[PDB]
Order: C-alpha cells, then sequence, then structure tokens
C-alpha cells in the first residue's frame, strides 16, 4: 500500500536525478537501488513521452510496474533486477540510436513494456529442464516450444488482465491488438533457440540494409534489440561481467545439482564439479554475444562502442584465465583440499 501511495502521490521524478549518466552507455542501472527502481521505471516511461501519448492512467500504470515487479522470484540471476536493467537498457537505445528512425512509437514502447515483462516468474531453470522434471509449465507448453518464454508471456498477460492493471484498457481494439502481438513476439523472440533460427535472416538484413517500409525488417530488428537488452550486462565494463558470471552459474549449478538428484546428466556448464567458467564465458561472448552487437553494429553506427566493449570484456577473460589455476600453495600452505 505505501509503495503504491508514493509512487502516484511524490510527482514522477526526472530521469536525470536518478543519476548524472543515466542516459549514457557506461552506466550500471544495478547500481540502482531495488527500493528505487520502480520510480526508475515511471521516469524513463514519461521520459520517452509514452505515458503523455498513450495516455496511460497514473494510478493503473503504477499499480502495473508493482505488480510486474511483484511477479518475478529470487533466483541468482532471473530476478527483477536483471527485468530492470534489460528494461534500462532498452531505453539506452531509444536515446543513443535514434529508434524512432526505424521503428513505429508503439513498436518501441511494445519492446519497453516487454523488457519490463520477458522473464516473469523464472525459476532460475532453463526449458530443458521443465521438459525433464515434467514441470505444469512443460505440461501447458512443450508441445509449442519456449516453455519458459510462453509462460512469461502469459504471466504478463494475466497482470494486464488484473483490475486496476490494465495500462493498455483505453487502446482502441486495434491498438490493443497489436501491443500484444508484439508482446507475443517479443517475448518469444529472448529464447535463444528462436535467436538461432533467425540469425541468418538478421545478417541478410543487415546486409541489404534496414527498409522500414518492410514489415518483416521491423520484426526482425524487434527481435534483435530484445535479445541486445536481454544480454546488455556484457555492454558494461570488467567487474559487471565478472559479477553476473557469478551469478549465472550460481543459477547454472543448483540447475545441474537439481538434475544429478532426478539422476540425469546436467550439461558441462551446469556441472559444478566439470564447469570450466573463463572458457565458457569465452565462448557465450565469442557465439552468441559478439555477433549480436556485431550485427546491431551493422545496422546502428553508433552502437559501434557496445561491440567493442563486449570484445574487450571478452579479452579480460583471456587475460584472467591463469588466476584459476593455483600457483605455489593456497593461502593456508596447505593441500589438505587434494585429500
Ligand atoms: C539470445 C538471448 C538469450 C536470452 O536468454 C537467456 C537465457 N538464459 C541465459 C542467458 C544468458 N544471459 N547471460 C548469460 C551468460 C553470461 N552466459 C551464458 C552462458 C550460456 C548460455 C546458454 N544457455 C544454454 C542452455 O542452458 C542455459 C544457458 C546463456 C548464458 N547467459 C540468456
Ligand atoms: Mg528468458
Ligand atoms: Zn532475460
Amino acid at each position: 500500500d505505501d509503495e503504491y501511495t508514493k509512487l502516484l502521490h511524490d510527482g514522477i521524478q526526472p530521469v536525470a536525478a536518478i543519476d548524472s549518466n543515466f542516459a549514457s552507455f557506461t552506466y550500471t542501472p544495478r547500481s540502482l537501488p531495488e527500493d528505487d527502481t520502480s520510480m526508475a521505471i515511471l521516469s524513463m516511461l514519461q521520459d520517452m513521452n509514452f505515458i503523455n501519448n498513450y495516455k496511460i492512467d497514473c494510478p493503473t500504470l503504477a499499480r502495473f510496474c508493482l505488480m510486474v515487479k511483484k511477479g518475478y522470484r529470487d533466483p541468482p540471476y532471473h530476478n527483477w533486477m536483471h527485468a530492470f536493467s534489460v528494461s534500462h537498457f532498452c531505453y539506452l537505445l531509444y536515446k543513443n540510436l535514434e529508434l524512432t528512425n526505424y521503428l513505429e512509437d508503439i513498436e518501441i514502447f511494445a519492446l519497453f513494456i516487454s523488457c519490463m515483462c520477458h522473464d516473469l516468474d523464472h525459476r532460475g531453470t532453463n526449458n530443458s529442464f521443465q521438459v525433464a522434471s515434467k514441470s505444469v509449465l512443460a505440461a501447458l507448453y512443450s508441445s509449442e516450444g519456449s516453455v519458459m518464454e510462453r509462460h512469461h508471456f502469459a504471466q504478463a498477460i494475466a497482470i494486464l488482465n488484473t483490475h486496476g492493471c490494465n495500462i493498455f484498457d483505453h487502446f482502441s481494439r486495434k491498438d490493443y491488438q497489436r501491443m500484444l502481438d508484439l508482446m507475443r513476439d517479443i517475448i518469444l523472440a529472448t529464447d535463444l533457440a528462436h535467436h538461432l533460427r533467425i540469425f541468418k535472416d538478421l545478417q541478410k538484413m543487415a546486409e541489404v540494409g534496414y527498409d522500414r517500409n518492410n514489415k518483416q525488417h521491423h520484426r526482425l530488428l524487434l527481435c534483435l534489440l530484445m535479445t541486445s537488452c536481454d544480454l546488455s550486462d556484457q555492454t558494461k565494463g570488467w567487474k559487471t561481467t565478472r559479477k553476473i558470471a557469478e551469478l549465472i552459474y550460481k543459477e547454472f549449478f543448483s540447475q545441474g545439482d537439481l538434475e544429478k538428484a532426478m539422476g540425469n546428466r546436467p550439461m558441462e556448464m551446469m556441472d559444478r564439479e566439470k564447469a570450466y567458467i573463463p572458457e565458457l564465458q569465452i565462448s557465450f561472448m565469442e557465439h552468441i554475444a559478439m555477433p549480436i552487437y556485431k550485427l546491431l553494429q551493422d545496422l546502428f553506427p553508433k552502437a559501434a562502442e557496445l561491440y567493442e566493449r563486449v570484445a574487450s570484456n571478452r579479452e579480460h577473460w583471456t587475460k584472467v584465465s591463469h588466476k584459476f589455476t593455483i600457483r605455489g600453495l593456497p593461502s593456508n600452505n596447505s593441500l589438505d583440499f587434494l585429500d
């Protein structure tokens, strides 16, 4: 109750008041205290003019933002702070890359709202685990594929359909249908398997050049931008990349532990006895992260610095790899850990 009251009655604080570099690619949104993030969401929506443009009801918007925050659990990585940082990067793309030259206003709004909702109710486990553990989610969606992503979308729609939380309530039937369809496309694009399936079409688009009159190019660009937001922790400094690795592997190893208890053999990356982090992170950066930001650079010249910072963080991992081998004796002057 109290949180809602202040969010609604204190006024939407100016975006620059959050941080002086808030609109910069150098800013790390994970440094913002979690208690300040809901107001930051409002401040960003205001600064992008979405509240005014779509005449979003402020009481409704405040309830929506809090309910979305409440719909994330607390696994090490896939929590509200992930969603906030992803949404923040969407804002950064709006501020720095002139998205208004490529996408419709409603598409940009949909991207931002999708970022907020894209990992709703994540349980710290991937799609394979849902099928293997015969979860309720796999019962619902395994035959369609993208189990978790369909669940994230359905949670987002359930929030909208909660009384007092439909921020699109006044939209026309056409614009409402448009928004929900965009959210579906964008949230489902956060599945790695989807990204892999469209990756050649993304390269084709970047080769022939973006045609803003081509409806397929809008769709493809939206998928690329969404994945860029989802992986945006890799575009910051080394320390952020190091911390997120810690969170990512804590989550993965928990799943791997669960899988061993069910009698299944986990992936190397989820097996704490077998996983070599530097090599795995290098691989993720080279095969997944870097190509996404290279395509981004190919489409937006001003995105160059993002690819550059990811490539540098990739080299930082190679530089620090030797630190994973124990030289000399450990701090305690003992070799007891061998027994
Ligand atoms: C292309 C956008 C993908 C968005 O979805 C996810 C889902 N799960 C994990 C990630 C993710 N975010 N950061 C990382 C890092 C730092 N390392 C990552 C390393 C591997 C994988 C690939 N997956 C394989 C299947 O099991 C889960 C991890 C994802 C990783 N990842 C992204
Ligand atoms: Mg996801
Ligand atoms: Zn995510």
